[PDB]
C-alpha cells in the first residue's frame, strides 16, 4: 500500500481534504491536511530529536541518593538512545558495579530501558556507547560528607552532591571529580595532583602538586606530557587551572566550598603529599577536613592558590620574575586559603594568606580548581 | 483500519515501497517508506518534543513592554503547553491583573492561546500548573527607570529590563526581582532584606540587612531559618549571595548597575532602613538613586561589598577575625561601592571605598547581589 | 482519502486497535494506536523542531580548518533550514569565496544541501536569510597563530581557535572577531578600536583606542553614538566592555591568552597606533606578538587594563577622579598586562603593572576584551 505523494514544491499550493495524510518525497514525512490551509502540516522526523534528554526539574540533577551505595533516576525522564523512547514514569533504581573508594562512574541508560553505572566511561559492561547512552555520573568518595562543622568519616559512599548529568554539571569539560558546592558552583575535591594530565585535576590516592613537586606542564602551554614545571608558581597552577576549563577560587567561593570542615585546626606533621590520604607525621587524619559538599582536605593541609590578588606588594620596580615570560612592577600577592599543615589554629574556610607574590613556590602551596555550573 | 507494522528489528532490513507508510510497535510511531533506504524514516513522538519554547529572537526576550502597564508577547513564538501547539503569528497582548507596585508578576501561556500574568508564581488565577505553562515575568517597579542621570520618579511601572523568559534570564535559580543590566549580566533591583529566605535577596518595602542588622543565617551553611548571623561581615554578606545563586559585584559591574542614578549625591539623614522607601530624614528621595535599568537605591544610600579585594591591608600578623574560621595574614579590604546616606557628595556610581577590611561590619553596610546572564 | 480522526478530548478515551493511525483534527497531526493505551501516542509537528542543529559532538565545534583558505562542516551534524533536513554525514567541504586578510566570515547551510562561507552575516551570496541558514563562522587572520613562542607569520590563513557555531560561540552577542584560548574563555583578536560601535571591539586596521584616543562613548550609557569619552580611564574602558558583553582580562586569563607571543620583547619605535600592523618605528613586526590562539599584538604593543585591583594605592582620603561619579578613598590600581612598545624586555604574556589608578589615562594603555565560552 502506498499514499498520495509529491514534492515539497507540489504541497506548497496543496489544500487536501479533511484528515487527509500525503507522503512527502523530498523530506520523506507525513503531512496532515485539513482541507483549508495550503501546504498542509508536516511532521517531525526522529533525526531532529535524537539526543533528547528531558526532565521534570531542569534545574536539578537528574538522580537522587538513596543510600551510601545506591541511587535512583527521577521520574518524568525521558532519554533518546538509539532510536528508542525510553523514559521512567517512576524513581527507578540504577543497577550499580561493585563500588571503589576515590572512584568516578557514569550512569547510562539503555536502548532496553534499563539504568546502570560503570567505571568505564565510553559504555557500561555488556553493552557499547550506541546501545548506552552517557547521561551523568557520580563520585564514590572514600568518606563521608560532613554532616555539621566537624569534617566526615572514612566510610566510602556517594557523594550526593557530585551527581552531575549531561544538562546539569561542571562547566569544565571533564566533570569528574567535582562536587556542586551550595548549588552554586563546583570544586574540585581532591587537591589537584602531578600527573593531572592523565588524572584530571581531581583525583584520590596520588601526589599533590606543590612547589616542591610541580605539576605537569599543560600541553595547551608548551609541554609534552611528560615535562613539568620547574616550580609551583600561581602562574603555573592557574595556567594548569584553565587547561582543564577551571580556575582557582576566590574567597567567596573558598568560604563556601570548604564550610563544614574542622574549623582552626591543622593535619599538623612535616608534609601533606598525598589526596584522600593521612600526612606524614599528622596528628588529624584527612576526614577531619572534609566540608559539607565532599571536599576533601579542604583546609589545614595546604594552601590553594587563589584567582585573586591584593595584600603585600612587591618591589616597586620591575622584576623578571615570571618565568620569563615578562616583568611585573609592585605586583600584589596572589591570595592563598584554607591554610596548610603547619598553620595550627590559623587555618579554616576563611583562613587566608596575602604575603605570597604568585612567582613563589614553597612547599606547602598546591591548588584546587573550580568552575561555573552549567544547566543545559 | 490497521497498518502495515513489526517490531525495529524487521523494520531494519524493511526496504518498502515509496510513499508506504507502516507502524513500529516498539516506538509506536510511524515509518515512511521510499523503497530503498532499509530502516525507512521514523518520525518522532511528541513525547519529545515537549517542553518545546521557540523564540524567533533566541538573543532577546520573548516580551516587549507597551506602556507603564501593558506588554505583549513576541511575534514568532511558539510554545507547547499541556499537548497542545500555541504560537503567536503576531505581537499579543499579555492579560494583565492589578499591577501592585513592587511586585513580581509571572507570565503564562495557556492551552487556550491565551497569555496572562499573575503575582502567583505556581499558576494564574482561573488555570492549573498544567493548563498554563509558567514562561516568563517581570518587576513592576515602585518608580520609573532614569531617563538619564537623575534617577527616575515614583510612579509605578512594569521595567522593561526586569523582563526575563525560561531561556533569557539570570542564571540564579530564582529570577525574581532583578534587571538586566546593558544586556551583560543581571542586577538585583533591591539592596539585600534581612528575610532573604522567604523574600529572595531583592524585595520591595522590607527592612535591609547591614552590620547592625545581619542577614538571616543561609540553611545551606548551618542555618535553621530563624537565625541571624552573629553579625554582617563580608563573609556573611557573600555567603548570603552564594545560597542564592549570586555574588556581590565587583567594580566593572557596579558602575555599570549603578549608572542613571544622581551622582556625587546622598540620600542625607540618619539611616535608609528600608528598600525602595525614603530613608529616615532623607533630604533626597529614594527615586533620586534609580539606575537607568531600575536599580532602586542604586548609589548613596547604603554601600554595597564588592567581590574584590585591594587597598588598605589589615596586619601582616595572623588575625583571627573571620567568626571562628581561621585567621588572616595581612587581609586586604573588601572593596564597598556607592556610598551610603551619610557620604555626602562621595556617593555615585563609581563611589569606591577600599579602607573596611572583611571582618567588619558597620550599620552602613549592605549588599546587592549580581550573577550572570543565561541564555538557553 | 481520509481517515478517522476527532478533537483530542474524544481521543481521551479513545483505545483505537493496534497499528491504527488517527488524525487528531486540533493539533493536525496523527496518533498512533497500540490497542491498549488511551489518548494513543500523538505524533509531532514539524514547527516544534524549527532550529533544530545537533553535532555528534556538542563540546567542540562544528568545523574543522583542512588548509589556509579551507574548511569542511563535520560529520554527524543535522540543520535544520527552510523546512528540510540538511545533514552531513561525511566532512563536507564549505564553499569559500575570496577570503580577505583581516576578515570574519559567517557560515551557512543552505536549503539545497550545501555549505558555505560569506563575509555578508545576512545572508550568502545567492540566498537569503530564509534559504540560507546562518550557524557559524570564522576569522581568516593576517597571520598565522603562533606554532611556539616566536609569535607567527604574514600568511594570511584561517585562525583555527576563532570557527565558532551557533551552540559553541563567545557569550557575547556579536562572536566576531574572538578566538577560543585553550578551549576554556574567548579572546578579542584585536586590541579595542576607537569605533568599536560600529566595527565592534575587535577589528583588523583600525585605530587602536587608548588613554589618547578615547573609545567612542558607549550608548547604553549616555553616549548619542558619535561623542568619545573625555579620556580613557579604567572606567570608560570596562564600561565599553559591559557594552559588549565582555570585560577586561583578569591575569589568569591575560597569560593563556597572550601564550605564544614572542617573550621579553616589546613593538619598539614611538607608537602602535593600528591593529595587526606594524607599529610606529617599530623593530619588531606586529606578527612577532600573535599568540598560540591567534591574539594579535597580544604583548609588547599596549597595556591592556585588566579587571582585578590590587598594587600601589591611591591617597586614602577621598578623591574625585571618577570622571563625576563619586570619589574614592585608597583606590587601589587596576591591573596593566602585556607590556608596550616602549617596555624593552619586561613585556610578555605575563608582564602586569600595578601602578595606574584607574583614573590614569595615558597612550600606552588600551584593552582587550574576552567573555566566557558558551555551550547551548
Ligand atoms: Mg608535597
Ligand atoms: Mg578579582
Ligand atoms: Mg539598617
Ligand atoms: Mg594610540
Ligand atoms: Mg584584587
Amino acid at each position: 500500500v502506498q499514499f498520495r505523494g509529491g514534492t515539497t514544491a507540489q504541497h506548497a499550493t496543496f489544500t487536501g481534504a479533511a484528515r487527509e495524510i500525503t507522503v512527502d518525497t523530498d523530506k520523506n514525512t507525513v503531512v496532515v491536511h485539513d482541507g483549508a490551509t495550503a501546504g498542509g502540516f508536516p511532521l517531525a522526523r526522529h533525526d531532529l530529536v535524537k539526543t533528547a534528554f528531558i526532565k521534570a526539574d531542569k534545574s536539578a540533577v537528574a538522580f537522587t541518593r538513596t543510600g551510601n551505595a545506591t541511587a535512583s533516576i527521577k521520574a518524568g525522564t525521558i532519554v533518546e538512545v538509539n532510536g528508542k523512547l525510553v523514559q521512567f514514569t517512576a524513581d527507578t533504581a540504577i543497577t550499580m558495579p561493585a563500588l571503589t573508594a576515590g572512584t568516578d562512574y557514569a550512569i547510562y541508560v539503555c536502548d532496553d530501558g534499563t539504568v546502570r553505572a560503570d567505571s568505564n566511561f565510553s559504555a557500561p559492561t555488556g553493552y557499547t556507547s550506541t546501545t548506552a547512552r552517557k547521561v551523568g555520573g557520580f563520585h564514590y568518595a572514600p568518606g563521608s560528607n560532613a554532616a555539621a562543622q566537624a569534617g566526615g568519616n572514612t566510610t566510602a559512599q556517594i557523594n550526593e552532591y557530585s551527581l552531575w548529568d549531561i544538562k546539569f554539571r561542571p562547566a569544565a569539560l571533564d566533570p569528574r571529580g567535582m562536587t556542586l558546592v551550595a548549588g552554586a558552583f563546583w570544586a574540585d575535591i581532591y587537591l589537584l595532583g602531578v600527573n593531572h594530565l592523565t588524572d584530571g585535576t581531581s583525583k584520590y590516592n596520588v601526589t599533590i602538586a606543590d612547589g616542591s613537586a610541580s605539576p605537569k606542564k599543560s600541553t595547551k602551554f608548551g609541554g609534552d606530557g611528560s615535562a613539568a614545571y620547574s616550580d609551583g608558581a600561581w602562574y603555573n597552577f592557574a595556567e594548569v587551572m584553565t587547561h582543564h576549563g577551571k580556575r582557582l577560587p576566590n574567597y567567596n567561593e573558598f568560604q563556601a566550598l570548604a564550610f563544614g570542615t574542622t574549623e582552626a585546626t591543622s593535619s599538623g606533621g612535616t608534609d601533606v603529599p598525598t589526596t584522600g590520604v593521612n600526612g606524614t607525621g599528622a596528628t588529624s587524619a584527612w576526614n577531619i577536613f572534609t566540608s559539607k559538599w565532599g571536599v576533601v582536605q579542604a583546609s589545614g593541609c595546604l594552601w590553594t592558590w587563589g584567582n585573586e590578588f591584593g595584600g603585600v606588594n612587591g618591589a616597586s620596580e620591575y622584576t623578571a620574575n615570571t618565568g620569563g615570560r615578562g616583568s611585573v612592577y609592585a605586583q600584589p600577592a596572589a591570595a592563598l586559603f584554607g591554610g596548610n599543615w603547619n598553620s595550627t589554629s590559623n587555618s579554616g574556610s576563611r583562613a587566608a594568606n596575602w604575603n605570597s607574590g604568585p612567582s613563589n613556590s614553597p612547599a606547602n602551596i598546591g591548588a584546587r580548581g573550580v568552575c561555573d555550573h552549567l544547566i543545559l
